[PDB]
């Protein structure tokens, strides 16, 4: 008996599409601060690509999105009982892996992480499915986890494994992590109209039900969108126009310039720091 | 502040459902040929119960089963992707408990007998959705795995935290637990059958269709099973009479006294040196 | 290659439990027709296979589930299955009608299957486009749909019946057709007294006739239409509105007229034989 | 009542659409051998098309092809009971049509033919439905037969019908009419491929899944196939690509011109005989 | 030209069992106010045709199949041809009204048909979009939707009323929304004791209140929400969920009061009236 | 509380979408003839814009249509319910609009003309429901209240408001009214088949279905739409050309011209009276 092909086929058939290595450009460039040996680098990447393959398996499922990068998702390949069970086994790969680096704390900031990554998409999916708008301070400290996670864990990781010397950056670092992961969430939500079906809530669009609490149009294409499944694209036009009336679009640039200067001071100063 | 109200929701829910309790009792029969620490007993009893609760949160998504032991499901309570976040950070929540037990080897354990589950699983699934039946060997080694795994996984542990002298019950305790997971499922499908909406293959429902290569009814009933989602009360009698006239229930009948005759071996060898 | 996917569905529906009215009919048949004991098999085949069939195509055609209480063929070996194997039923029935060893019996043979064919497009037709048919065209479909297999069988035992037999044609022939009437309106009574699909019956035009006006009526048998059935409710305000207009006694009358007929021509039958 | 109207709607629906006229040819092609009078060829023209005729109509409803040649099926004017009807009353009618050409043979010839035909169509129907793949030799025999059925009728009838004198050429025509059934299924299913929706096996797809009896990602999309009753255009992008990475349109090209090759030499051999 | 496919809804409806509470409330009322039986008659018509056009569009807005036990009016006769007949069922009572020789009576019409519309739009609103309504809000949205037929009325009655009663007009309105929020939350606890479209009710606001984290409650509302309606394993719990929190003890004290309150306008009334 | 927030929402939505004015431009072309003052027009033309917007706030339910003017529909931002509601209190709004014309009569007038409207509708709905085709005269009726209700309804209004010189016009202009509704249906028939999918009868397919008694494909067609739900596009090219077939536009634009004519003499005489 070795045959171990209807485990791992849907953890393949993702690692082939296309991506844009966002994570391993962040390994490589926090590497420059905390020089690291090529092997160890190597491992770190390989436990970045193998969550974030996880993490987009799951999200597909629970997003009911039939394209991935244009295209066919996972879950219409395999099925999504089959998808499940490989993103399940994923963290036991990455369990290994990480068993593999011979430090008995990362496992410990592993086991961490993944604790704040899972509260933060319990969160989500929570306002998701019962269509509860967050306020503001609650949707941007839910992205700092759901999305800001991973980069805190290979930061800390990277910052543990590290010859010695630069300890006292972890900080500065995490800092750096969580703006950057606020930065690609509002980016991505911006990107997404001036460019959801299930009623994803985002940050123009908060703005929009949180400063105008007697606009009904909205509310109801939302329920709509909530009870229809998605909405067409005549109904979506019409969220556009209100948040383009409600000034939304701009408030997104404002967040998006306060968190460029910040991601650009923290990296002046962590220059200023080493060297 | 920092509640986790929507992350344990469905494990406590899960948690809070009456259950017979084998994985237990199971733990609490090894414990005296391997004599332990009350406190290492409850710590094995709570990964187990985790486990356990983690492996019947999906396998009712993916089985779509409205109901649980009469009460709803944890997914018709919560929704499907809130249980998968729970029952994902389940595996996650054990893995900080099995690093309590303080033993290197109990993690290699872990990791490698959750391998083994979720092979066996990998398995199940894809000869549920896609309808190919197994060989009776195939079944039998899905499921010394897929049922059998928690089992081995518990003893291998129970083993590596016990006080020194015995150390060469390793075989037959695993021998045990494979057999104790075969019974398991085998009675399981004798006592749902003699008592088919997802179309789940079951011990009798493969010597049904390798006995008879010809029997086109019980081949159709199946697909319709599939296609239609579900079988109509007279279907299923349809199936059960299709089963009694190849003898299945006879032939689950000597499969189970069989793995008895091995379970009481495995018993008095094991009693005889300790 | 063999046929296990093409008698699959025929040997099924064979074996079900029937009640055996076409057999009876043609052992009565025997005594005026004094037929040989092989030629009654024979044609005691044809009928079987022909009515198994009409039944396997009116399950797919009516939307039933079940079948004298037992899953119906189609939904143990599919639609496409079935369709076929009751073509190849049609195919088969031939080869036995050209068994007979009498030219005429193909001829006889398919003119009633050009009647029965016609009988049922007709009841189609009415069925699907919700259109309510008269008396005396309700009577004739009925006439032709379910008294043409009687008629084809007395037809081909008339045929091979030996010698004599020469003005036991047309009385053999009209009891034939008032057999097939009260079968179905029989049938539209037991089903009412004591099907979702809307279809049309004795009592439903009466009272969908005799009332122009009775908006409720059509208007539950437009629901019926378009959800797809009546749950219980609906069919007992059905009921009631056909209790209202006098439907049931309407073919009560149908019935023992019908049952006159018979009686009147089993004795003229009975006085020449 | 008398109309018979009905019964004839989907009969003349389905006639009055374009149409190849491949039988049509066919007899003209057999008839220079054959040389029989004309009005009995216009007899067994008409034979043809009613059968062919109630074959596409069945066909129509048993694969759920909302067109036909562009133009609506006969099902979605009709309904499929009154479609079901007509096409079981042009058996009858093909059969009146029979005994015409006064020859008891003839409906012996008939009836024989129509029980192949209606195996291949029922093994073909229980391939489809379960799911289950057949093997070369199987499926290349149920092609013989279902699709080479109307030729070798037609073929047999003509030689019965055809004067005297040529009696022992029907073997060679009974070979040539099953490998030219044969070469057209083949066809078809190349260019269907190259230029499957309701879960029909062709001959690429029997290679592909025999060649490599590992890939999990085609066995999982034929199925989502099933479950949802067809395939989107990126799904069917990609078994397309799983056919030419395991080279089975060429497994095809190589049939058609080997089934081509014997067209060619079973019509010299009939050419050497005659004339 | 021939009227029919437009009185028939209204017929099919009027010829269905009731209660008359609407006709009692009226001969309540003219103990006190004494109006000549013509008017009476007339009041009584145009309360009942208010009151089957409510339930007729009630019926359609609730998806109920059926009504009394008997099959609702657009599962006989469609929503659409439902609809048109309730809304020409207006433009009859208007009519109706024009005939009690008062411009007064056709004030109040109009000035009561917009409370009862804007109730029902709050109730509309609450149902569809999930969103749930304070004590306060739910208690005013009673006031109106349920409280609006009983005071249009009784403002009638004192208009046409002979003698001139002077006052009668502040104590019987009260009267009559306290009657109103009476009605509505028996029914509430009715339907509990002894939903399917998500309607609110005081005992599921006071449990969603109380406990602000019952992550359970909310997630089986939305199943019910999301699946058109829940099941009776499933009614079950949402019952088991209030009879912990107290619900339909706070349902009791609510009615005690609210009774209370009925029986001191009554005295306070009949004091004055003799 | 305030409120009128949640009935007043479909009633402004459906206000704000684009228009034509075709009853407001009828209401200043009798203004000539019936010397008004300006702010009684005004009324007038509220009450009509009012009822129009109740009725195709009505009209698009029962129509399930997802667009108005290319922009979407009213009970996809709102809901069915909540404009049953809003629609339903716009008669109790038009109610005191027309109370506020100062005249006893007024309040008669409109009671009688929305009893005609709801009758009409009501065999609009009943014929489209029940699978009935109405015949040529029964059409006409119910096209002459369905869409000439609202035109009469305005006339006699403006009559009794008008000064009583010029009051014996009344049955002219109520005859030009009913001619001028009749032209409008007629007009949006025959546009929507020149430039079914809810199963509705038209002054062309009466005609069809009328004068080819044996035609059973366009009934067939008609019973797939009423199934389904709607006609794809093949099939409704099929029912063009029965139509044109069946020559029942030209039956269409000589109606059109016989209405013009008549609209034009009782213009002419209505004129020849006044002066």
């Amino acid at each position: 008996i070795l045959g171990d092909e209807h485990l791992l086929g849907p953890a393949e058939y993702i690692s082939s599409l296309p991506s844009k290595g966002v994570r391993e450009a962040f390994i490589d460039g926090l590497n420059v601060w905390l020089v690291l040996p090529d092997h160890r680098v190597n491992q770190l990447k390989s436990i970045a690509q193998t969550l974030h393959n996880a993490s987009l398996m799951l999200d597909d499922i629970e997003d009911h999105s039939p394209l991935r990068r244009g295209r066919p998702s996972t879950h219409m390949i395999f099925g999504t009982e089959q998808t499940i069970n490989s993103a399940n086994f994923l963290l036991i790969d990455v369990m290994e892996k990480v068993r593999q680096l011979d430090d008995p704390r990362c496992m410990d900031i592993y086991l961490e992480e993944m604790r704040n990554l899972f509260i933060g998409q319990s969160f989500d999916l929570y306002w998701t499915r019962n269509g509860e708008c967050p306020s503001e301070e609650q949707y941007l400290d839910m992205i700092r986890q759901k999305t800001g996670g991973l980069f805190r864990l290979l930061t800390r990781m990277m910052v543990q494994i590290a010859p010695v010397q630069q300890k006292g950056l972890e900080t500065q670092l995490a800092s750096l992590s969580d703006v950057l992961g606020e930065f690609f969430q509002v980016r991505d939500d911006y990107k997404n109209l001036t460019e959801l079906d299930e009623c994803k809530f985002s940050y123009p669009l908060i703005h929009a039900l949180t400063s105008q609490p007697k606009n009904v149009q909205l509310r109801g294409i939302l329920q709509q969108s909530r009870s229809a499944g998605g909405l067409d694209v005549p109904l979506k036009e019409t969220v556009l126009s209100h948040l383009r009336q409600a000034g939304s679009i701009e408030y997104t640039e404002a967040k998006m310039g306060e968190l460029m200067e910040k991601i650009t001071d923290s990296v002046v100063s962590l220059e200023g720091e080493t060297g």
